[PDB]
């Protein structure tokens, strides 16, 4: 659909390690992760504005390393990304700096394509616009009208659409909260608790009609806009169907978000389950709120780029803490990577080191312990240690933990 970005090169490097351990964020405990021969992810794009902020790339890092290291391990992987780029957020932005919306979320999907491809992510092979998904979102929200799962809302000058939350049994098993703490979250995360018309408070948006003063697009239901959990679980419908491995994005979408798209896709396809494993990971900025520019507390990845900080060390700055811990970006996380990633390119720059294939081994354990990179890290600060003040004898072991470190982490040594 739209054009990703570049992919960097993946060497292959010999032999397996364990299957890979994830949180499910849903059942709340470490489940195997089990894919079939073609392993499916969809990961909640961004919304483009404010360009790659560190909370961005700490969650789609963090999913690359699923990427890799599902990679590693044999599997041919499908994996779907989205752009939010009509949204109210976005329109708030573009009105506020004076800036078309349209132009604003062309550039700066443009600022995250080249903030990956410096990053080094693998690109999704399907990367779709949210615009460019109205008809499958339309075919969606016919299903549902049709088996009464959704409602329109009496109102005949803005028909907004509505899909019913008890319109599937298991609602609410993916988040956990309960009814209070799920209403008072609704309202914070961008939704209609106090529309007139609906039958429940928690009723979520499927087709908001036409606006004046609003870009809008025709339809059964008459004009207007798509809601955005049902973008998200339409393009994951559509593109990979009812097996779907891993839904992951960043950590407020525990609820609402992921919860209505599982009860969106499930209330369609009569399936129990939309996705085997539901992971959320994100960073914060240091007021403890959400990274924006409306807060004064957001941190570019360009602008670290522009301090001069290698993309490497971005990487190993925020693997520097569990994807499951509450991150924080300081000079001092910058420090230690700094010195980390000297340390790690010199021991790879010898002419001989102790055999490593069982730090590989242990690398590789580590990662699949539900992406344990701080002691995935350690075993490589102490493989280094020992080739670097001891010595060794493989004349081959520099360049294979190099090559290692790049396949596994992405890390450019
Ligand atoms: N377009 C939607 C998804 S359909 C959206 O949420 N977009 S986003 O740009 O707000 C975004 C994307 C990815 C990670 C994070 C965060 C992770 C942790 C803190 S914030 C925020
Ligand atoms: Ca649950
Ligand atoms: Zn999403």
């Amino acid at each position: 659909g739209m054009q990703s970005w570049s992919a960097p090169a993946i060497p292959v490097v010999p032999g397996r390690g364990p299957a890979l351990r994830l949180f499910d964020s849903a059942d709340r405990q470490v489940r195997p992760v089990t894919p079939g021969p073609t392993a499916t992810m969809y990961v909640c794009g961004i919304t483009p504005y404010d360009a790659t902020h560190l909370g961005h790339a700490a969650t789609y890092l963090t999913f690359d390393l699923v990427h890799r290291l599902w990679l590693d391990a044999g599997h041919t992987v499908q994996y779907v990304q989205n752009v939010t780029d009509v949204d109210d957020p976005l329109f708030e932005r573009a009105e506020r700096d004076g800036i078309d919306w349209r132009t604003l979320g062309d550039r700066e999907t443009q600022l995250f394509r080249e903030d990956m491809a410096a990053l080094r992510v693998l690109p999704p092979h399907d990367y779709v616009a949210a615009t460019d998904a109205i008809a499958e979102v339309v075919e969606m929200v016919e299903k549902l009208l049709a088996s009464g799962a959704a409602y329109i809302v009496e109102d005949a000058e803005y028909p907004d659409v509505y899909f019913r939350a008890d319109a599937t049994a298991q609602f609410g098993y993916e988040s956990g909260y309960d009814r209070d703490t799920m209403l008072t979250l609704f309202a914070e995360r961008g939704g209609d608790p106090d529309r007139p018309g609906k039958s429940d408070q928690l009723d979520a948006l499927l087709w908001r009609a036409e606006r004046p003063g609003e870009p809008s697009w025709p339809s059964p239901f008459g004009r207007g806009r798509p809601g955005w959990h049902v973008e998200c679980s339409a393009i994951a419908l559509t593109r990979i169907g009812t097996g779907l491995d891993i839904q992951g994005g960043g950590s407020d979408l525990i609820f609402p978000h992921h919860e209505y798209s599982a009860a969106h896709a499930e209330s369609v396809t009569g399936e129990r389950r939309f996705a085997r494993h539901y992971v959320h990971t994100g960073m914060i900025g240091w007021d403890g709120h959400k990274m924006s520019k409306s807060r004064g507390n957001l941190v570019l990845v360009s602008q670290l780029r522009a301090q001069g900080v290698d993309p490497s060390a971005i990487r190993l700055g925020l693997f520097s803490g569990h994807y499951r811990e509450d991150r924080f970006w300081s000079n001092e996380v910058l420090d230690e990577a700094n010195a980390r990633l000297a340390r790690w390119r010199s021991a790879t720059a010898l002419p001989e080191a102790p055999d490593a294939t069982d730090v590989i081994a242990r690398v590789r354990q580590y990662l699949a312990d539900d992406l344990d990179t701080p002691k995935a890290l350690a075993a490589l600060d102490g493989w280094c240690t020992d080739a670097l003040s001891y010595g060794g004898h493989d004349t081959e072991s520099p360049r294979l933990v190099a090559t290692t470190v790049d396949a596994l982490l992405g890390v450019d040594l």
